[PDB]
């Protein structure tokens, strides 16, 4: 897993959110 998407999900838990916001 990526730290970015990990930081998001770990923060807002919004997977699909960081998924696109981080690609």
């Amino acid at each position: 897993n990526d730290p970015c998407e990990e930081v998001c999900i770990q923060h807002t838990g919004d997977v699909k959110a960081c998924e696109e916001a981080c690609q």
